[PDB]
C-alpha cells in the first residue's frame, strides 16, 4: 500500500558540537598549532608548565600541549564540548564558562585562545573584555597567545569547501561557504548524512568579526600586556598576537 | 558575542503519529461516525456485540463503539498509534498488523475500516486483499463496514485547510493541501510549532487511491459478502460500502 | 505510475521584503504612530513641513505623514522595499542608502526612525553613528524622533505570535518567536503558504540590540541634539526618544 | 549592523530535471548501453534503421543510437527534459507524452525503454499497458527492448552513494540512499550547491516497482511479442527483456 514520507526540522541557537568539530578537524594540524603555542611561550617563559586554553572545543590542542604543560585547563561554553574535552584528557579540568567574563581563581604560566575563536567578540570593547579576562589569569611574566581570525584586509571573499567521509554503512558530506558583511565574515556549513536509519540534513550559520591588527594589539596593551605581532608562527598573512603580562 | 543559529532535519517514511492524529481529530465527529457503524451493523445483526476496527489510529472510534460492542479489538500498523490506542481503551487489544494481510484467529460480529483508511490500497487487487482479510474475520451474517475514500468523480480539486491551537507557552499551526495525480489524491500537511524550546517544522506527504464505486462493491462480492452502497450514512456524496458475509 | 516529490531550499541574507512587511503590518496602527511623530514635531517646530523617514519599509507611515509634511523623503537599504515605497507615494523620493552612514545633501524639519528600526545597530558606537547621520539632516531647531526598540529591562521573554490570512485559493499562516541572548533579542518568523502552485515554507532570523535608555539619550547628545524621553507617546513602557538639534 | 538570515523552501511533484540527469549521468556508460540496444536489435532485425526511445531523459542514448538508427524519436513526459533532448539531437523529434498510453501514428523497427524507467509502472496491469503502447509502435518483426529495474530477488538493501563536482566558483555535492518497501524501492537523493549567489539544498524521493522476471515476460506476451530474457547484455543479474512483435 501507499507509504507516506515525512520530515521534521528543529531550529535554534548553536554552540560547539562534537561531530561537527571532529569533522572540521580532519585536515587540521593540531600538532603544528600546539607547537606554535609551546614555542612562543617557552621563548618568553622558559620554565612555563601551566596553561589554560580558552574556547578549547574538543580539547585536542590540550592533548598535545599537556606533555609540555602538565598543569593545564580548558574553558568551553558548550556543555557538549566541555564534556567531550574532559573525557579525552586526564586530570585536566574543563570549565563551563564564558570567555568574555570568567574567573577561575588561579593563574597559569600561559593562556591561549586558538583558531580565531576570539572573534566571536562582536566589537572592540568585547574583544578587550575577553583579552582582559585572559590576562588576569596570568602572573607577571605570563604569556597570552591569540591565534586571531582574519582582518578586513586579509579575509578572502569566495571561499567554498567540501568534505566527504564514507564509512561502513554511513556516508557524511559537508559543504561550506563564507562571505563578508560589513566587518563580519558569515560562515555557512551544511551537512548531509545517510545510514540505515535514513537521511539527515544539518546546517549552521555563524558570524566572526574581522578586527584589524591594531584592535588586537590595543586589547593586549589595555589588558596590561606588552603586545607583539609574530609572523613566523600562526597562519600565513595573519600570524599570532602575543602579550607578556607586565608588572 | 556572536551566537550561531542552526537547523537539523530528518527525513523518512511515516505511519500514524499521536499528535498529528490528535490534531486532525479536532473538528472530527467521532460520535457521529461511530453511530453510522452501530446503526448499519445493528440493522443487519441485531444482537451484534463484537467489533474489530482496522487501522484504528488513536482508538477514538473504538472508545465510542465499545459501549455497544463490548468485545472489541483494533488493528494498527503504527507502533506509536497501537500503544496510544491501547492506553486509551480498557481490556481492548490493539494488534500491530498489516490491514492488507492479517489474521487474528477469531471472528467478530462486525468489522470496520473508517475515514477512508482502506485507500492506502494502491490498486484494485490490493483493495480486494484488504477486504478479504476483513471478511475472514466475520462469521456468516457478519457485517463489514467500509467508510471509503473519495472516487475519481467525487474528489474535489482545490482543497486547502489550516488550523491553529494556541496554548499556554505553546502555539501549533497547521496547513494542508491536496491534489489529484492520475487516480491518486496526494495530501501535503505542514506544521509549525513554537514553545520555550524553540521552533519546529514538520511535514508529511501521503497518497490515497481514488477507487470508483464499482471497485469497492466488487471487492465485497469477491470477499464472499453481499454488497450494499448506503447513502444515508457516511459523508455526503460518498456514503458507506457494507457487506454481509454469505453462507 | 509513481510520481516523485521534491523540495528546493535557498538560503541567504535577508533585508525588508514586501509581503512580509505587508503581513506584519496587518494589526499595526500606522495612523497612531504617524500621529506620534506629527504631534511631537509640531509641538517643538510649529511650522514643520519637511520630513525624512529612515528605514521606511513599505512607506506606509510616509503615506500618512505626507498630508502634514508635504516635502518628504525615505531612506531604505532594501531595493525591494525602496521600489515598493516609491510606487506607493507621489513625488516622494525613497533613496537606497544605509541608515548608518548616508548623506542626502539637504536638511528636513524632522527626521524619524520608527518601530525599533534603529536597533539594527549592533553596539553603542553604531547607534551613535546612525543618530549622527540623522542629526546632520536637520537644521538648528530640527526634530529627531526615534521609536526605540526594547531595553534589557523592558524586553519580555516568552513572546510567541501567529497570524492567518485565508483568501480565495490561497492561505498563508505565520508563526513567530523571540528570545534574549546577552543584550540582543533574536526574532524567528516562519511562514507556510499554499495555493494552486503548491506549498512554500519561508523563514527568517533577525537580531535587534537591547539598548538601555541612557544609550539612546547619549547618542542624541553626542549628535548635538537636546535629548528628551517622552512617555505619553510611543508604546507603553518604552516611549519615544526625541532630540532638538542645537545651535 | 545586524543582518538577518533567511530560507525559502518550495515543495511539489517532480519529473526529469536537466542538471539532476546531467549529474546522475556522470559515471554512466551511455555508449555501452546504446550498444546493448543496437546489438540485440540488429541480431533480430538486420536492416533495422528506425528507433523510438521511451522516457528518453536528456536524449543522450539517442545521440549514440542515431548513427545506427538515423530515423529516430523520443518520448518524454517532462517538458524540461523534452526540450533539452530536442536541443541536443538533430532532426529527431522528442514528443511530450505519457509512456503508459501514447500513440505517435507510426511504427519503428525498434522501441526501447532504458535504465529501469519502465518501473515507474505502479503494478502489473500498468506495466502491461506501457509494454502494449510500446508494442503498437512496432511492425511485425519489430524489436522491443526493456532495460528492467531490479526484481524483489535482486534488489540490494543498503545502497548509499555520493558524488562531488568542484568547478570554478561552484561546488555541488550529492548523496543518495535507497530502501525497500513491500514491492517498491524508494530512492532519496539530496544535493547541496554553493556559489557566489549562496547555498541551495535540493531533495527528491521517488519510488520504482520491483517486478519479478515473470511479470516482464508476461507483459511482452500479452503485448503480442515473443518474449526473451537475455543475460549477456544489460546489467549483471538483471539482463534485458526483449520481445519480437508476432504476426
Ligand atoms: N562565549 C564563549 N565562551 C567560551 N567558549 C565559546 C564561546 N563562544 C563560543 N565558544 C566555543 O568556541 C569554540 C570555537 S570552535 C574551535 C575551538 C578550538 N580553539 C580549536 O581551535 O579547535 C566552540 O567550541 C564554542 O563552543
Ligand atoms: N497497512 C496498514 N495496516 C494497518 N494500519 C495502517 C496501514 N497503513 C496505514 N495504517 C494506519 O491507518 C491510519 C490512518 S489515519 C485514521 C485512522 C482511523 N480509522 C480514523 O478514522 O481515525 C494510520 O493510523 C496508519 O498508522
Ligand atoms: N542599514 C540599513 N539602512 C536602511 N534601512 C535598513 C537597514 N537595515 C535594515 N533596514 C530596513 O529597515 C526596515 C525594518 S522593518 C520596519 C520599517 C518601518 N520603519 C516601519 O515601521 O514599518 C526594513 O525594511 C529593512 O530593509
Ligand atoms: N509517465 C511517463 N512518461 C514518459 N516519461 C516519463 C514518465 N514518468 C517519468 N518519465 C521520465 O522518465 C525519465 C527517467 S530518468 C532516465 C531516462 C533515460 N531512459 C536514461 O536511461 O537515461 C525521466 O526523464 C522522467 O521525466
Ligand atoms: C588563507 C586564507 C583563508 N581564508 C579564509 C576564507 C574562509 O572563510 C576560511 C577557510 O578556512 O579561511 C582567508 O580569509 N584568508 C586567507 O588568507
Ligand atoms: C466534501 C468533500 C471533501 N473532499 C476532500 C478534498 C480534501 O482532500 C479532503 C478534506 O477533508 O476532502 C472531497 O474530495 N470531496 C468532497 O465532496
Ligand atoms: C509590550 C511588549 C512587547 N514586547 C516584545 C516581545 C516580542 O518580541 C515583540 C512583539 O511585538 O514585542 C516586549 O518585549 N516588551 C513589552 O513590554
Ligand atoms: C548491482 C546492483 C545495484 N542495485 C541497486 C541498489 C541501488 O538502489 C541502485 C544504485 O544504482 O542499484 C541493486 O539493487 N542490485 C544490484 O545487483
Amino acid at each position: 500500500g501507499h507509504m507516506a514520507v515525512g520530515s521534521t526540522s528543529v531550529y535554534g541557537d548553536a554552540l560547539g558540537e562534537v561531530y561537527d568539530l571532529f569533522y572540521r578537524g580532519r585536515g587540521k594540524d593540531f600538532a603544528a598549532e600546539a607547537e606554535w603555542v609551546r614555542r612562543v611561550v617557552r621563548e618568553r617563559r622558559p620554565g612555563a608548565r601551566s596553561l589554560l586554553d580558552v574556547a578549547c572545543g574538543t580539547g585536542e590542542h590540550l592533548a598535545h600541549l599537556v606533555e609540555h604543560f602538565p598543569d593545564a585547563a580548558g574553558v568551553e561554553l558548550s556543555p557538549a564540548m566541555r564534556a567531550a574535552a574532559e573525557r579525552k584528557l586526564t586530570a585536566t579540568p574543563v570549565h563551563q564558562a564564558d570567555m568574555f567574563d570568567f574567573d577561575l581563581g588561579r593563574v597559569f604560566d600561559a593562556v591561549c585562545c586558538l583558531t580565531g575563536s576570539i572573534a566571536y567578540a562582536a566589537d572592540t570593547a568585547e574583544l578587550a573584555r575577553a583579552v582582559r579576562a585572559m590576562a588576569r589569569h596570568l602572573p607577571v611574566g605570563g604569556v597570552l597567545v591569540i591565534d586571531p581570525w582574519w582582518s578586513p584586509g586579509t579575509f578572502l571573499d569566495g571561499h567554498i569547501a567540501h568534505d566527504v567521509v564514507e564509512g561502513e554503512g554511513r556516508t557524511v558530506v559537508r559543504l561550506s561557504r563564507s562571505h563578508r558583511i560589513g566587518d563580519v565574515s558569515r560562515h555557512e556549513a551544511h551537512y548531509l548524512a545517510a545510514d540505515a536509519t535514513g537521511v539527515r540534513h544539518f546546517s549552521q550559520v555563524q558570524d566572526l568579526t574581522l578586527f584589524p591588527a591594531e584592535d588586537y594589539l590595543a586589547a593586549l596593551a589595555a589588558a596590561g600586556c606588552e603586545p607583539e605581532h609574530l609572523t613566523d608562527v600562526g597562519q600565513p598573512r595573519r600570524g599570532l598576537f602575543v602579550g607578556v603580562r607586565r608588572e
